[PDB]
């Protein structure tokens, strides 16, 4: 199982790689050609030396490093490579004795493998304890949070503030060094961007205690609004500690996150769908007074997030949730047809809409059917991971004839079938040929009695037999979970398109369950983006969605009967790609009209909440308004949070942005209730300066959080989208000033008048965001220069706002005040003028191979520098697809291609670097330097893993399930490579147009 975990594990195995390479080159040539063998000892001594250099350290690491868990498995570890070292000894003996000795010719490949298997192991057997240096530190930080719970005294917190000093500074000096070590970037980012947010809460945790100092008033105990504020954060600190446990525990690419990230996505659904249900419920319950604009925002959204629950399970049941959503949604749509026409009144159609009120309880069952069939599928995945790790527990003490030690392993082996007793309700074909595989382990359970009775030599013998049997068992348990949830919605924008576009070409020969699930997302986001819109746009955009949603069942039947090759099936899927083109291109064009209403004035709840927080004299008309402004603060953030997710679901960015967008939305979802009690405990512990400033912590936490959400949502869409929706708004709102100069009401002026200032500086807020990010000053200069044209006009607007507030029926003055704002628009469009660029066995490898080629055709360049680089690598990946199970005499080209796979990915590494310094934007380089870290990382690993496989090939003396455990590492890190380089070849060229 040759890992590539630590930086140093790479830089030692790659010397072992080029050694064992030329070793097994000599092994093949004496077999396929029968070459007279040259020397061995100058390799043989040199290959064991770099081994033994670790080993006498590992001798000392047994003898003087005193981990009382390392001494159980490290002493079996380093003898095994030393056993493999002794295999190298007789090889150099007998082949120098006889180069033609065919047993000694093939007493060579077996020694070449157990070294390099163990060489990866022994490097990891060191980093067993080295990473375990960090866990009990973090466990103490968890117990510091338990020590945080201990605190009941004002005298405590002073030195417990002094306690975190040696706490986090050791956490600083350990984690930040580990930041440079591990070489999976998006796996690296899970540590440091966890750890800075761990650092961000350190005074916030103290301020949680210092607002708990405000619980050390006369109300020492109490209901304590700030108690959950403490209790959330200490859970949230323990959340990111538990997260960086497993990120440091993890050794290669993750294969369990999608049994987890869905489970929180359940909780952002199931705890949100029951919430907006209650406003969905009474809205349809009121038949006549429901004009399809306010509670309709609940109605469509409950459906569309049930559609996001409709990405959890598969098969027929996945069809059934989109069946019931279109059922009770179109029953509301005809109610929307009956009401808006006029005759949709209370008594005639109160049972017609009751169809939906009984219909929503289907979707209550539809989500929990997706829930329990998810979580039970996940509970079994870890329990089988525990019991194969409990499989060494009896192997830690295999005894002759004891009572309980074989009694417990039967209670172990009873639990190993619980996986197949839960993999059976989800699948039948591969299960009934794996219910015999666990029944084959019942024959190994029958073999437990010869070591259940007293016998030592067979006990280790079937231990190796159950070693290959349990490694077969977990792998076939792993394959069960794989095919039983479809390929999820690739969360970024074109990933939902690219999980669909191939499925338009030929859904007959296809990928499982993804394409039908792909445009499930687009109809869930088309309906979401239609939900907030206007009357002639609501039903306008809902109709273009169901224009595609009717194409689904027709595409579901033109291959159910018939197939997709026929041109009467091609023409049926012809205009669907036309319809889906306008589906997105109207959505993201109307996405920016959905941000500029609620984001442009994003600070405005808080300061109005602040004056609601700062000055109560305990007069009336204050505290319920404070609740109302909190209710504003809920739904303003409730839009702000949800609107960002829509802009996350459609925003052109990378993974690191859109995850950090929704992570900011998570902190927008986290900290918005945090402000609620914190501003409340200001008004529960009234007027106290010791209580006051914790708001100014947490609001300056929140505003910065919202600003770092703002600036990223600003970074999410292009600004040309963000400008024009704002630019048409100020054209709209100045016309609203014109009719407010007609309809005489001066207080409605000064709200909309200062609303212009909320947008004007906001243009300058993201003008500065351009300024810091741009490499080119000549396309930065007017972004600063013409910004002052706003700055010398934003406040003079407010000046004669006050003048017409003195005399609203004064013409000329109001003509000047209208002409004060009129010269704003002469430059806001000039900001657009600035942002105008005018100023033959195992073939999933072949499935990975063809993907880069269509991505390679997805660019037009003068010189195919990265394009041909992607081309011949995908060709060699196509050679990798054919050679993965080829003839035994072909293992030389196995590595020789993988040498080029190391080489060409190091060219894709290099060519990504050469234009990163050429590019004229800093965000595109930063996201490139995010994505280009893995390009040289796994490049040499596949060169390493081919040498592992070249040993494995032609063996016929090993369990072949271990060979496919080695083969799957090739095909996954094929797909780790190919999906990575597909991201780079487009996006570097998506960077290349900026020159």
């Amino acid at each position: 199982m040759p890992v590539f975990h630590t930086r140093t594990i790479e830089s030692i195995l790659e010397p072992v790689a080029q050694q064992i390479s030329h070793l097994v080159i000599m092994h093949e040539e004496g077999e396929v050609d029968g070459k007279a063998i040259p020397d061995l000892t100058a390799p043989v001594a040199a290959v064991q030396a770099a081994v033994s250099n670790l080993v006498r350290v590992g001798k000392e690491t047994v003898q003087t490093t005193e981990d009382q868990i390392l001494k159980r498995d490290m002493p079996p570890a380093f003898i095994k490579v030393e056993n493999a070292c002794t295999k190298l000894v007789q090889a150099a003996q007998m082949l120098q004795s006889d180069p033609y000795s065919v047993p000694a010719r093939d007493y060579l490949i077996d020694g070449s493998r157990g070294i390099l298997s163990g060489t990866s192991d022994l490097l990891l057997t060191f980093d067993e304890a080295e990473v375990r240096k960090i866990i009990r530190v973090c466990k103490g930080i968890l117990e510091y949070l338990t020590v945080a719970e201990v605190v009941e005294t004002m005298e405590d917190l002073v030195t417990y503030t002094k306690n975190l000093g040696p706490g986090m500074t050791k956490m600083a000096k350990m984690i930040d060094e580990r930041q440079q070590e591990l070489t999976h970037q998006e796996h690296r980012v899970m540590l440091v961007n966890s750890m800075n947010t761990v650092k961000e809460l350190l005074p916030v945790l103290i301020s949680a205690m210092k607002i708990f100092v405000t619980t050390k008033n006369s109300k020492n105990q109490g209901i304590e609004e700030a108690l959950k504020n403490r209790n959330f954060t200490v859970e949230k600190m323990s959340a990111e500690i538990n997260e960086i446990i497993r990120v440091l525990q993890l050794t290669s690419w993750d294969e369990d996150a999608w049994a987890s990230k869905d489970t929180e996505a359940m909780k952002r659904a199931l705890a949100s769908i029951d919430s907006k249900l209650n406003q969905a419920k009474g809205w349809l319950r009121d038949p006549s007074a429901s004009p399809g604009d306010a509670g309709e925002q609940a109605i469509r959204q409950i459906l569309d997030e049930a559609g996001k629950v409709g990405e959890l399970c598969a098969g027929k049941e996945r069809r059934e949730i989109l069946g019931t959503c279109k059922m009770l949604g179109q029953m509301t749509d005809q109610v929307a047809d009956l009401r808006a026409r006029g005759q949709g009144s209370s008594p005639v159609a109160m049972q017609k809409a009751q169809q939906v009120s009984q219909g929503l309880d289907v979707l209550t069952a539809k989500v929990e059917n997706a829930a329990r069939k998810l979580e039970a599928m996940t509970n079994s995945k870890q329990s089988i991971a525990k019991k194969i790790d409990a499989a060494q527990n009896w192997l830690a003490d295999p005894n002759g004839g004891p009572e309980g030690e074989e009694q417990i392993r039967g209670a172990l082996a009873e639990a190993r079938k619980i996986a197949e007793l839960c993999d059976d309700p989800k699948e039948r074909d591969d299960i009934l040929r794996s219910l015999g595989e666990i029944s084959a382990l019942t024959s190994k359970l029958a073999d437990l009695r010869r070591q259940g009775k007293g016998d030592s030599p067979e006990a280790r013998a079937l231990a190796k037999q159950v070693a290959t049997a349990l490694q077969n068992l977990q792998t076939k348990t792993n394959r069960a979970v794989a095919n039983s949830r479809p390929a999820k919605a690739a969360v970024h924008l074109e990933g939902k398109i690219e999980q669909a576009q191939r499925w338009i070409d030929n859904p007959t020969v296809d990928d499982r369950g993804v394409g039908q699930a792909a445009i499930r997302g687009l109809v869930a986001e088309g309906h979401r983006l239609a939900n907030v819109m206007m009357g002639p746009y609501r039903q306008d955009l809902l109709a273009k969605c169901d224009r595609v949603d009717q194409l689904t069942a027709q595409l579901a039947d033109l291959a159910a009967r018939g197939e997709g090759e026929s041109p009467q099936a091609r023409a049926l899927a012809s205009q669907l790609q036309d319809s889906l083109k306008d589906l997105k291109a109207r959505m993201q064009e109307a996405m920016t009209q959905e941000v500029s209403d609620v984001f442009s004035d994003t600070t405005t709840p808080i300061k109005l909440l602040a004056v609601a927080a700062t000055a109560p004299p305990d007069a009336p008309n204050r505290e319920e308004v404070f609740d109302e402004r909190a209710a504003n603060f809920e739904n303003h953030s409730g839009k702000l949070g949800a609107t960002a997710e829509k802009a996350a679901a459609v925003g052109t960015a990378n993974k690191s942005t859109v995850e950090g967008i929704q992570a900011s939305v998570k902190t927008a979802r986290e900290l918005t209730p945090q402000v609620v009690s914190a501003a409340r405990i200001l008004l529960r512990n009234p007027g106290n300066q010791a209580a006051y400033e914790h708001f100014e912590t947490m609001k300056n936490q929140w505003i910065d959080n919202v600003e770092k959400m703002t600036g990223l949502v600003d970074e999410a869409i292009d600004t040309k989208s963000l400008l024009d929706a704002s630019e048409e708004a100020i054209k709209k709102d100045l016309d609203k000033c014109k009719v407010a100069m007609a309809n005489i009401q001066p207080q409605m002026l000064v709200a909309g008048a200062t609303s212009i200032a909320r947008r004007a500086n906001r243009i300058l807020l993201v003008a500065k965001r351009e300024v810091e990010n741009s490499e080119d000053p000549k396309f930065r200069e007017a972004v600063k220069a013409a910004s002052d044209e706003l700055s010398k006009t934003i406040s003079p607007m407010v000046m004669d706002a006050k003048a017409v507030a003195g005399n609203i029926s004064d013409p000329g003055l109001q003509k000047s005040f209208l002409d004060s704002g009129y010269r704003i628009l002469g430059a806001v469009a000039k900001v657009r003028e600035a942002f105008q660029p005018q100023e033959p066995v195992n073939q999933p490898i072949l499935a990975a191979a063809q993907s880069l080629h269509r991505e390679a055709t997805k660019w037009s360049s003068k010189g195919n520098d990265i394009i041909a680089a992607a081309k011949r690598m995908a060709l060699l990946m196509a050679e990798m697809s054919r050679l993965v199970r080829g003839g035994s005499g072909t293992k030389r080209a196995l590595i020789q291609c993988a040498k080029d796979i190391a080489k060409a990915s190091d060219e894709v590494t290099r060519l990504a670097k050469e234009v990163a310094k050429q590019c004229t934007d800093k965000r595109i380089r930063t996201n490139l330097l995010q994505v280009c870290e893995r390009i040289p990382t796994i490049s040499t690993q596949l060169k390493i893993l081919s040498t592992v496989k070249a040993t494995m090939l032609g063996r016929t003396n090993i369990s072949d399930e271990e060979s496919e455990q080695a083969t799957e590492m090739l095909v996954h890190n094929a797909q780790n490579l190919m999906q990575s380089v597909k991201e780079t070849v487009r996006e570097a060229e998506a960077a290349s147009i900026k020159i």
